[PDB]
């Protein structure tokens, strides 16, 4: 299926490649000198899964308790020719009554945006019942590969969801149950 | 199908975030006082499509005639909660009998990696045969979209080729032929 073939991608081709690296990032962003007098930034990478593939570029913009604080440093790597292919990540506050009640590491799934994508293009041949479907069985499948790959699922987090709605409350469930 | 997923979010997800601004990276590398004593990097992304997915990640020892010669200069983009998510590109100048005889930007579809790396997977179900049949559709639906998007189109080339072989050379045909 489209879903079965982005899910195992999407894993294969970047999870595996930043999560075994994500621990020693964070921890060389929480000892350095400029971040000592902040809260320590959770370990982790929080991955936001919309199940109606709504998927923003700004993070504060689908919820104003969703702060940006800072990048983490970035990792480099050799892939495909592409020398020190660069993987950035960004690190956010999450506010609660206009309090700081926890920082992480967050992004949404990039393939849920390009399947609500792919259902307005024409030449794709995709409905909205099909993007709905796949969105669903990513999700799925993106668990169920994670489950069986223990040192992948410990340096990660799956944030499902459908569409007040508060994005930084679904966030903060996750990052307390820690 | 597995290859028709692929192609789309890797045209909607990286070709259509990065094509618009390849030409005036181009332009900028090109005028560059520390490059105008060299030969002018050639226009367009140069996309390596091996039929067989074998990908690796150092293009020098699939062929030792493909010389990696500089980075482009990066572009950022704020990408789904990723704050200046990096997109760093490769410059590599193609050897004909010792003497230089084409620079281009080049690189391998990250897909077709991932591809290859499925099929050795026992929980992704998917065969050998598979790999072969969904390479060969995602390679046809690349095409078919790039043909359709004629923006898209003038600022990539898609080198396919079945695998003695001599990748700088399949290279060279397409670089000479504009
Ligand atoms: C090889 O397959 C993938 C690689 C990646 S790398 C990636 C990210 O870096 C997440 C952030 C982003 O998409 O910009 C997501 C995916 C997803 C996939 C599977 C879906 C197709 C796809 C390809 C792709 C290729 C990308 C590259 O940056 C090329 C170099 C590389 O793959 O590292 S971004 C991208 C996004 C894609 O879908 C959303």
């Amino acid at each position: 299926s489209v879903a079965h073939g982005l899910a195992w991608s999407y894993y294969i081709g970047y999870l595996r490649l930043i999560l075994p690296e994500l621990q020693a990032r964070i921890r060389t962003y929480n000892q350095h000198y400029n971040n000592l007098l902040r809260g320590a930034v959770s370990q982790r990478l929080y991955i936001l899964l919309p199940l109606d593939c709504g998927v923003p570029d700004n993070l504060s913009m689908a919820d104003p308790n969703i702060r940006f604080l800072d990048k983490l440093p970035q990792q480099t790597a050799d892939r495909a020719g592409i020398k020190d292919r660069v993987y950035s990540n960004s690190i956010y506050e999450l506010l609660e009554n206009g309090q700081r009640a926890g920082t992480c590491v967050l992004e949404y799934a990039t393939p849920l945006q390009t399947l609500f994508a792919m259902s307005q293009y024409s030449q794709a041949g995709f409905s909205r019942e099909d993007r709905l479907e796949q969105a669903k069985l990513f999700c799925q499948t993106l668990e169920d590969i994670l489950a069986d790959a223990p040192e992948s699922q410990n340096n990660c987090r799956l944030i499902a969801y459908q569409e007040s709605f508060s994005l930084s409350q679904e966030v903060l469930r996750h990052l307390r149950q820690e």
